[PDB]
């Protein structure tokens, strides 16, 4: 609950703004979009502004009409609503205001693999119209399972024309300030929010004031040499942090130092030059791109993203810094909605997975001002992990189960995951991992006697390591505990069976009523967790139909989770009986009555 700003409508007036793009974002992408769309109003002889719907009172849309040819755009992501867009939502639900005269557009960001695709967008664009506002352009539906960037360049290309036409209008966001005389303790060195907040830890710890927790355990859980699966233990003592199994822990990592050095090396400049990028819109909340003042090196290490494929809007803006014509032209055509330009971007940048440095190496004429480059780079996001311990057993420690990312890219070089390569490097002593916890609704039943069915192959194991530590603990405390079954899976039982001993011990003490593992490569056919579910179908239908058991799914969202959902569709279709459609509805209903929970990630 923060303090609202002044009515945005009034703000727009005082700065001559006629377009306000609102972004609902969780990992920046919706926001990045709203800002791109914002600076876009300029080329079209208009001026706009991005704004966090949380910091404003959306009831003020009703007053927007009072600005000339005013326009409001909504870039909303689904996670329904993201944290910052919750107010708006509850408002869009309670309010009954008459938005007659409001003109809007909406570009939603989602992922098709999800149950409720772009639910937020579909909702916003469909509720504004319910209130009296008129849609100016079609609802954009972004799919991060294909290419969101392309869906966005495709919408934005048909948007602006429809806008300029409708309004009859004819067809460095931040500024740089180098620091010569700066006091040493007044310089951010990587902390996230308040200055020196990292060094002087002061509760309560959240996303803006992360608690640097000490890595007390680092271990490799697998026997092979191909992959590196690891178990870490972060110590949250004196942090005053509460958590339950199912919850997630989030961490702010550090980029690889040499990938950082080499970036200032090729651009031929120093990273230690202390600076600041002050938003040219002196009245805007977001006064800076990241914590300023600070040195390039710091920003490149802690606040910027230097490994993900650059977006089309960044390449276009960097086109002007490449001498050689051929190159300049290539960077320029990366933002096409079709053609050889849309094809080089998807294969040479995306598919190839070339980070910012790579492109600078493969296009040597590109030597941009490191100043305009930092303003273009996206902020470094924190990475989530499903806490792997019960707080009833480890109140003062948060466990993480993860696989390290390192692969060969067509780009020609070996890429490394930012968070994983970093946590990998951290071992118990000087090792501090900046963190905080985010509550989720993946939870053990309210009643201990309620049955539980956990399905989670590979890393999807980790939340369940908690559910089991808790289920077991409840029994020791004399509580009466219903069935507790795990459906895990790995390649081979002597190669990457995670927590084999702990899971054996738990089965032994009777915590785990059933330990069903699936060894995928131990035979000709692939044997996956869903094969076991189909196997134990008769008994699983019993729990579901007569036991009121909860179902859980964790790990790969891409396929594993769909395959398991489909096998649950079949178990019901058979013992219902039912026809796959009535079984789907049955399984989905289980999802709304909170008896089927998902924790899948791509
Ligand atoms: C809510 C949620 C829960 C999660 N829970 C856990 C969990 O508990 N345990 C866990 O291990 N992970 C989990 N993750 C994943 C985790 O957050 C990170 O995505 C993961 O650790 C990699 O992050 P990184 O910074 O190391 O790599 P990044 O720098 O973020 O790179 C990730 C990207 O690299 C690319 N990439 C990965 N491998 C290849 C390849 N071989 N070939 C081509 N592309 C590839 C993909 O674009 C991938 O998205 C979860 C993610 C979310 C969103
Ligand atoms: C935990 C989690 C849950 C998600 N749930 C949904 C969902 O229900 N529907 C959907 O369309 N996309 C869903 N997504 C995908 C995001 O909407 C998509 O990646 C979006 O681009 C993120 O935008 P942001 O960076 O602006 O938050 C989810 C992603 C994560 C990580
Ligand atoms: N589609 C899927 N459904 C269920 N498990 C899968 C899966 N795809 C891969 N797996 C298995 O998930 C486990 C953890 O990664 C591995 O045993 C892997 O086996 P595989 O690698 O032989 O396909």
């Amino acid at each position: 609950p923060p303090v609202k700003e002044s009515s945005f409508v009034e703000k727009m007036k005082k700065t001559g703004r006629n377009i306000i793009v609102f972004y609902g974002s969780q990992t920046g992408t919706a926001e990045e979009f709203a800002n791109r769309l914002s600076k876009d109003a300029h080329r079209y002889g208009m001026r706009g502004m991005s704004a966090d719907p949380e910091e404003y009172d959306l009831a003020d849309l009703s007053s927007l009409p009072e600005i000339d040819k005013s326009l409001v755009v909504f870039c909303m992501a689904t996670y329904d609503p993201t944290d910052n867009a919750q107010d708006f939502y509850d408002w869009l639900q309670e309010t009954d205001v008459d938005l007659t005269g409001v003109k809007f557009a909406v570009f939603g960001l989602g992922n098709k693999t999800y149950e409720h695709f772009n639910a937020m967008g579909k909702y916003v664009d469909q509720r504004l119209e319910q209130l009296g506002a008129q849609r100016i352009f079609e609802l954009g539906l972004g799919d991060d399972d294909g290419n969101l960037e392309e869906d966005f360049i495709t919408w934005r290309e048909q948007f602006w024309p429809a806008v300029c036409e409708f309004f009859g209008v004819e067809a460095r966001q931040y500024e740089l300030v180098v620091h010569e005389d700066m006091d040493v303790a007044k310089v951010y060195t990587g902390e996230m929010g308040r200055l020196k907040s990292y060094e002087n830890q002061k509760p309560p710890f959240d996303a803006k004031n992360p608690f640097l927790a000490a890595v007390t355990a680092n271990r490799k859980l697998n026997q092979g040499t191909e992959r590196h699966l690891m178990h870490l233990e972060l110590d949250i003592s004196d942090s005053k942090i509460r958590y339950e199994s199912g919850d997630h822990v989030a961490v702010y990592p550090a980029n690889d130092s040499a990938l950082v050095n080499q970036i200032g090396e090729i651009l031929g400049a120093d990273l230690d030059v202390i600076m600041s990028l002050n938003n040219l819109d002196e009245e805007s909340n977001k006064k800076h791109p990241f914590p300023c003042p600070t040195t390039y090196r710091t920003a490149l290490t802690y606040y910027l993203d230097i490994t993900n494929p650059p977006r089309t809007n960044v390449l276009y803006e960097l086109a002007q810094y490449a001498s050689e014509p051929s190159e300049q032209e290539h960077l320029h055509k990366m933002a096409s909605s079709s053609g050889e330009g849309k094809e080089l971007y998807l294969s040479w940048v995306v598919e190839a997975r070339r980070h910012i440095l790579a492109i600078l190496q493969d296009y040597p004429s590109l030597r941009p001002p490191i100043d305009h480059l930092c303003e273009l780079l996206p902020r470094l996001q924190a990475r989530y992990y499903s806490i792997a311990s019960s707080s009833k057993v480890h109140p003062n420690s948060v466990h993480i189960c993860a696989v390290a990312v390192e692969y060969e890219a067509k780009s020609g070089r070996v890429n490394k995951g930012v968070a994983t390569s970093w946590l990998r490097a951290k071992e118990p002593a000087r090792a501090l991992v900046p963190m905080f916890v985010r509550k989720s609704q993946f939870r053990l039943p309210f009643k201990s006697t309620t049955p539980v069915i956990m399905v989670g192959p590979g890393t999807g194991i980790a939340p369940f390591m908690g559910f089991i530590q808790e289920r077991a603990w409840l029994r020791e405390q004399g509580k009466e505990v219903g069935e507790t079954l795990l459906y895990y899976g790995c390649r081979r039982s002597d190669e990457d069976y995670l927590y084999r001993e702990e899971l054996a011990r738990f089965h032994k003490d009777g915590a785990l009523t059933q330990l069903n593992v699936a060894f995928s490569r131990e035979q000709a056919h692939k044997v996956y967790v869903q094969h076991l579910l189909k196997r134990d179908r008769e008994h699983l239908w019993k729990l579901i139909h007569e036991g009121g058991a909860h179902i859980y799914v964790c790990g790969d969202a891409r396929n594993m989770a769909k395959d398991v959902q489909n096998t649950f569709y079949d178990i019901v279709a058979e013992f219902g009986p039912m026809e796959h459609t009535q079984a789907v509805d049955y399984v989905k209903k289980l999802m709304t009555k909170g008896r089927y929970s998902l924790d899948v990630w791509s």
